[PDB]
């Protein structure tokens, strides 16, 4: 398989992680800390310590079935691109919306695909646009954490992934 992995900030990652699981592309869903200023964060740090991590999903796709494109669509669908630092209930840095990534041509296309939301939005979009300076994997507990409580916390509607895209 031709993967690509692109990393998505956009509230807690037990709701966004469950979402881009369900799409028919996303290989994988890893929830994690990123781009924050301390080394293996727990949850404890980043939650309370201010280390600056966000809560971040690092997703895998099949790079000949979507595109880094298509899943910045998927990613605008849930994520509320004009809060700072808030989506729902979760409020805090750590919850701030952002894409990250490892490929430095990526920029112009997330700067782009901004551009495009920003045209449906009255109000400015907030989202980070930045590289993935670090990324954490979360405890294991937090893995999967929706498809082992389906009654888990979640104020996402992850319905909204099955819903096509363009042509
Ligand atoms: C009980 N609810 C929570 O713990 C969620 C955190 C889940 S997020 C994946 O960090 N937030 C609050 C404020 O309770």
């Amino acid at each position: 398989m031709n993967t690509r992995t692109i990393y998505l900030a956009g509230g807690s990652f037990w709701g966004l992680e469950a979402y881009f699981q369900r799409i028919d592309g996303v290989v994988d869903a890893v929830s994690g800390y990123a781009n924050g200023n301390t080394k293996n964060p727990s949850y404890e740090d980043v939650s309370y310590r201010h280390t600056g991590h966000a809560e971040t999903v690092k997703v895998t796709y099949d790079a000949d079935k979507l595109s880094l494109d298509d899943i910045l669509q998927y990613f605008f669908r849930v994520v509320d691109p004009t809060s700072l630092n808030k989506q729902g209930n979760d409020t805090g840095t750590q919850y701030r919306s952002g894409v990250y990534y490892t490929d430095p041509a990526e920029k112009a296309v997330i700067a782009a695909a901004l551009k495009r939301e920003q045209q449906k939005y009255q109000l400015p979009l907030v989202v980070e646009n930045e590289p993935l300076k670090n990324f954490y994997d979360a405890e294991e507990y937090h893995q999967d954490y929706l498809i082992k409580n389906p009654n888990g916390y979640c104020h996402i509607d992850i319905r909204k992934a099955d819903e096509p895209l363009p042509g």
